RNA sequence: ACGGAAACCUUGAUUCUAACGCUACUUCUAAAUAAGCGUUA
């Protein structure tokens, strides 16, 4: 809610369940995982635990930059109250096509979605496979998907500014960012950006009005009820193979399901740090769900 | 405590074999090392 840090990325890899996929975006549970892992390695990893055990440490899923902010598309808003027209039956798919495959909306016109406009999703990044080889064993034969972004196009998240994160980002610019790291994918350059004042006055956590929200983010047990009457949301699967320093093989992690962004809700909730780990493991699996919102008209 | 870790699009291959810058064409055609002896004595 601070600040508007900057992710400018060449290549990256971001598996969405296989070494062949690799979205446009990452979650904000894969960067706090990468923060935690910065952390543990500098052995600063106390101090950092306990800044994301206050409730001042929000964070979101990184979004497209493009000479602006962009946000999620905010799921359960194809209301007919503003887009009541009297076209034809081919309009009206075409438009509903279109709506459907938009995922990202720029800042300024946000509510210009909301008030029945159309607009069409812009060049950010192409999704490439390349096939690789091992030329011991004259077998595997693997294919990993990149990111490769075009057009000044940059990752963007929200958090608030302290030196540590502020180092931790800086670490993490020479470190990778999902994928297969330490081979020419996940790395950026990082850049500090103040909130513009039509976004920052809109970035919200506590109330009871319309809120979409920000981040891959599970609500507490007590609240979820109001999500579940008044709330319009995706589902997200957060499986995947816990990496672990401390035993030789890979364990599978706990599946969690989330709530995606942009989640439409009618009353903000608390999020959770839950611990994904499989029993009798030494420590712990940490899961980022905790939300930060936006404000809707 | 990042659907993540590890993984060479790698090994072997001669732009090589055959093929006369060759066939025909006189440095040729006429031509005396030769002509004039004045005037004075």
């Amino acid at each position: 809610t601070y600040k508007l840090y900057i992710m400018t990325f060449q290549n990256a890899h971001f598996g969405s369940g296989t070494l062949d996929s690799s979205k446009l975006t990452f979650s904000a549970d894969r960067i706090f995982s990468a923060l935690v892992l910065e952390a543990l390695k500098m052995g600063k990893l106390d101090a950092f635990l306990a800044e994301a055990n206050q409730d001042k440490f929000t964070l979101t899923d990184a979004f497209p930059f493009q000479f602006g902010p962009f946000l999620p598309k905010p799921i359960g808003y194809p209301k007919h109250d503003q887009i009541d027209q009297s076209v034809d039956v081919k309009e009206v798919r075409r438009q509903a096509k279109l709506s459907k495959k938009l995922q990202f909306l720029a800042l300024e016109n946000v509510d210009d979605y909301l008030n029945g406009e159309l607009f069409e999703n812009e060049e950010h990044a192409v999704i490439d496979t390349v096939t690789k080889n091992q030329p011991h064993k004259d077998d595997n034969l693997y294919q990993v998907a990149t990111t490769r972004f075009s057009n000044d196009t940059s990752l963007y998240v929200i958090a608030n500014e302290s030196d540590l994160l502020n180092e931790l980002m800086s670490s993490l610019q020479y470190s990778g960012l999902g994928g297969k790291r330490s081979s020419g994918f996940g790395r950026f350059e990082l850049d500090i950006q103040n909130i513009p004042l039509e976004l920052s006055d809109r970035l919200t956590k506590n109330h009871s009005d319309k809120v979409m929200s920000l981040t891959t983010a599970l609500p507490v047990d007590a609240d979820l009820e109001e999500a579940m009457e008044d709330g319009h949301y995706l589902l997200t699967k957060s499986s995947g193979f816990a990496f672990s320093h401390a035993t030789n093989e890979n364990y599978r992690k706990q599946d969690l399901y989330k709530f995606a962004s942009g989640s439409t809700f009618s009353k903000t909730f608390e999020g959770q740090i839950v611990d994904v780990r499989p029993l009798d493991f030494p420590h712990a699996v940490l899961n980022y769900a905790k939300p930060l919102f936006f404000k809707l008209e």
